[PDB]
Parts: C-alpha cells; structure tokens; sequence
C-alpha cells in the first residue's frame, strides 16, 4: 500500500515522459573472444572499419558526420598515417596529423 | 574498393590496382551520379 500510494504521489508531482533516456554510456557488441588491442591491430581495424562505414548510407546528422570522418581517415597520406601511429619521440609535424 | 583498400600491394600491377581503387573511392557525389548516368542526362564534370 505504501509503494502504491507513493507511486501515485510521484506521478502527481512530476510531469510524465514517454522517452526513457539512455543509460548505456558505451554501446557495444561481441560474439567471439576479445584480444587486447595493440597499435598494429588498431591500424588494421581502423582500415577495415572505414571500409565498412563507406558502404553504408547515412540517415541522420550524426551518421553523416560518421561517414565524413571515416572518409577523411581513409583519405590520409602514407606519411600522415605513419606519424598518426608513431610515438612522440619519432613524431614529426605534418599537414593533417 | 572497400575490399581492395584493406590489402597491401606487392607488385606494380597491384600498386596500380590500389591506386585506382583509391581514386574511385575518392569521387564526389555529383561525379558518381554522372558516372552511372545515361548520356541523355550526362553532364560534363571535373573527373567523370
């Protein structure tokens, strides 16, 4: 009875909403085992991910930005990619990275 | 082109293969529209 009465009071006090807001801060999915990511695997996976993104057709502004950034990543020069994954000790300033 | 961009060329023919796939993936939307359009609707562009 106390729970039901307080439910009624709570519904009276606040305006109702029909859109349950997000809680999962990082949405993700796995099907297989996960190997900890290294720099070489990071480069390989970024290449494959941009290839996968370039196939889809965006529908929303966030998706459009997603596609644009994947395109920009795939359109980076070899020196830019080398400096992108290089430590600051060997890092040198380039036009994009 | 997405599949080709993943591989690493080893021979000059493979290098040209990769370069042409890259050039195809780097074509503007108007260029792609005119690329697949009939000559009746085709209009001259910068690349196609």
């Amino acid at each position: 009875e106390c729970f039901n009465s307080n439910e009624a009071n709570h519904c009276q006090r606040y305006p109702m909403s029909r859109k349950p807001r997000n809680f999962l801060l990082i949405q993700c999915s796995l099907i297989t085992s996960y190997k900890p990511a290294t720099t070489l695997s990071d480069q390989i996976d970024s290449r494959r991910a941009c290839s996968y993104i370039l196939n889809l057709i965006p529908d929303t502004p966030a998706s459009y930005l997603i596609h644009d950034m994947a395109y920009r990543y795939i359109n980076l020069t070899r020196e830019d990619m080398i400096n992108y994954y290089a430590p600051r000790i060997q890092f040198k300033q380039t036009q994009n990275v």
